[PDB]
């Protein structure tokens, strides 16, 4: 076993707060905000050795990232940014930093009771997205 074990599984979005405002701060345009904001993604998290995979599947887009903690990678986001990402584990929280165009956003994923809570921060704007087991 590894501590990342508690993230593994299939998760479904059950609530979202302030996500439109977060998307605006990121620079997402109107039509993508509207359609992306409707989506109810599932997130599939798995681990094989040192490699963590996070798949997100929705009616809007499907995405997949695979990575090693602390090792930067290329990511194309659901809203089509080409970003450089680094994901670390800080005190049991997965911390995902995306950098593009001189900008940065941080996505934190944590287990809280039976939920997986996702906090997305762009400058002063935070969105909270709650997932439960599928
Ligand atoms: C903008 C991408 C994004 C989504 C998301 C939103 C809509 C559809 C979708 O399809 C896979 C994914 N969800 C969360 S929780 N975070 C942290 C994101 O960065």
């Amino acid at each position: 076993s590894h501590m990342c074990d508690a993230f593994v599984g299939t998760w479904k979005l059950v609530s979202s707060e302030n996500f439109d405002d977060y998307m605006k701060e990121v620079g997402v345009g109107f039509a993508t905000r509207k359609v992306a904001g409707m989506a109810k993604p599932n997130m599939i998290i798995s681990v094989n050795g040192d490699v963590i995979t996070i798949k997100s599947e929705s009616t809007f887009k499907n995405t997949e990232i695979s990575f090693i903690l602390g090792q930067e990678f290329d990511e194309v986001t659901a809203d089509d940014r080409k970003v450089k990402s680094t994901i670390t584990l800080d005190g049991g929280v997965l911390v995902h930093v995306q950098k593009w165009d001189g900008k940065s956003t941080t996505i934190k994923r944590k287990r809280e009771d039976d939920k997986l809570v996702v906090e997305c921060v762009m400058k002063g704007v935070t969105s909270t997205r709650v997932y439960e087991r599928a």
